[PDB]
């Protein structure tokens, strides 16, 4: 296999399915990965992930940065030996987590500083040292390092925070480019932004063709916009992004958004499960999700969902699996997300193959029809 | 299989290997059985405790009773179907953990009324309802009621709670054969107790035998009391019991335990992993116990044991397990959990083996001189 070839096999209005091919592998899209924090997928070995059907797993750069340490997974082999999977990992920047998880950031444009939320010990990210790090754990698709732009933003910080992220898009590929082992085998993703501002989207993806990537994020969605806008974005947004590379929308998300993205041109996915209030115990099915917490599934005896061909729908019910996350059992979460990991998988390949036999948008309505009556 | 038979093929000593062969399968003696809370090995698949090695685990009635529920169980077709373990299952009759856990405990002779630990809702166990539980389990091998001798225990009240048990085993007995279903199908063990006096020990094992059992449980050990006395009771009181059955001491053990254990003629063995205080990190090894959140194992890339056939020592380093479990990440529970249990497998593979082929003593030498270097 080549260090990256993206291949389109079939189309139909904006959608598309094909593949991915790298060195560790092929990845076939449009694809869902599951993300593995530190250096784990929640409750899963990884030849469980590798059974629901993902080709690709994400990992978290700033959990990991923190703990076990860059340095040290590199002394240790990198990521894949150290964790025992042995396919493509895309690796984000850490920028978004620093933000979100971390304490007294001071943001400059050389990069951030901040303190753990582990330890308070102090660390720094930049472009190069991203980079670096990426390398360092030994990811296969690297993404550049941007500025987070919070929602709502106002014209002039969505413009300023863009631009920024824009110089340091270029300043992330002249990194991966001057480390021979990461630009000869990994690949590098630069990542749109400009809010919701048609202008500012544009602007952005002039300036990240310009650079050129292997393949081109949506960043700055999935952050509390709400459905209806993220796809009025996406609508203008993915057509301005270069056709014949990756299309990668960071975050999302539900099986409902996944389908619309598809439709408006997106090939990539990743999103964590919830866990907060309950919603560990969230089971999707094509009738729509459940919360198997509830009492009246105490004694159903049905698998999670009826078609579903995991393993956990083959060999237990909805009263078993009730019993276990309302006793706080660890098999409880095992068994949850490999159904849910299962699930998003099935829903990949549902719409891979009408997308190759050009049936999407039959697809696209007959799922919501019954996921949301 | 018939409902019950107990084969010695070997002998060394006191030592005996052999099978129990059940209608749901085949134990392979000297058995260790992993223990099942609220119906689930934690942490482990079904298919997983049986891969590594283990013909029979344990369920714990209390717990059972309380969450799921016993009648719950029963209407939704038993444990084996709930939880997805089709091999033995041997139930203990709820009485220890009582003690243990639950509050308000009103006994007498007729049983014991308490209030849930879960949520202060009143419960009910005597000999014929724990044996009316245990059947609506689906129990395989059940253990008669009896009462907790606390250690250590003056001779009058050892006394006491010896003929209360005795009188509680004949009560258990008289249940168990009176259900049809659960007589033709299921076995019936016995509990000695005695405290550390050989008279009493004596006196219960007589009275035991005269009403008749399928095995014999040693207990009131695993309590306190320190491995040189445990030892010693064990000495006096395993030629007690009927020779052609087994002998199951309750609760042990550490695999030294076990080893010495064997050694005075005791044919099965149950026990919980610790978890309290970091002993979640313990890890078994043929060169003693280690806990793998020392620091010493960051960047430790052997398998947790340098021998051990588990797939975790196939798959994962020290090093890796080390993050988990620091992380308090679900795989780590995961992957200690299964060699753990599959150390304990092996050890007693190790011990059905030596006792097989004459050479038990040699074993049990060079296992504590390695074991405790
Ligand atoms: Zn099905
Ligand atoms: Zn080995």
């Amino acid at each position: 296999r080549p260090r990256f070839s993206f291949s389109i096999a079939a189309r139909e209005g904006k959608a598309r399915t094909g593949t991915i091919e790298m060195k560790r592998g092929v990845i076939r899209t449009p694809a869902f990965m599951p993300v593995g924090t530190a250096a784990t997928v929640k409750a899963l070995k990884p030849e469980t992930v590798r059974a629901t059907g993902a080709d690709i797993i994400l990992g978290n750069t700033y959990h990991l940065m923190l703990r076990p340490g860059a340095e040290r997974i590199a002394k240790l082999g990198g990521l894949h030996s150290f964790m025992g999977w042995d396919r493509p990992i895309l690796t984000d920047s850490g920028g978004f987590q620093v933000m979100s998880l971390s304490s007294l950031t001071k943001q400059s444009e050389e990069g951030v500083t901040f303190k753990s939320h582990l330890d308070g010990s102090r660390h720094m990210l930049s472009p190069e040292r991203s980079i670096e790090i990426q390398h360092l754990l030994g990811s296969d698709i690297v993404m550049a390092f941007d500025e987070v732009t919070p929602y709502p933003a106002t014209p002039s910080r969505a413009a300023s925070s863009m631009e920024r992220s824009m110089r340091w898009a270029k300043r992330s590929r002249d990194a991966f480019d001057s480390r021979k082992e990461q630009a000869e085998n990994a690949a590098l993703f630069g990542i749109q932004q400009g809010s919701v501002f048609e202008n500012l989207r544009q602007q952005s993806a002039d300036a990240l063709a310009e650079i050129g990537f292997d393949g081109y994020a949506v960043g700055g969605l999935a952050v509390g916009e709400g459905q209806d806008e993220m796809f009025r974005v996406l609508d203008f947004s993915v057509p301005m992004l270069p056709d014949d590379k990756p299309h990668y929308l960071m975050g999302v998300g539900k099986p409902d958004d996944i389908v619309g993205a598809v439709e408006r041109g997106i090939d990539m996915f990743d999103c964590v499960l919830p866990t907060r209030s309950g919603r560990n115990g969230q089971a999707f099915t094509w009738d729509g999700p459940i919360n198997i917490r509830n009492a009246r599934f105490s004694e159903d005896l049905k698998p999670l969902d009826s078609e579903c061909h995991c393993a956990v729908c083959q060999k237990w019910s909805r009263a078993y699996i009730h019993h276990l996350i309302r006793a706080g059992e660890i098999l409880g979460a095992m068994l949850m997300t490999e159904h849910n990991i299962a699930f998003y998988q099935q829903l990949m390949q549902k719409i891979r193959d009408s997308i190759s036999e050009g049936r999407f948008s039959q697809f696209a309505q007959d799922f919501r029809a019954r996921y949301f009556a």
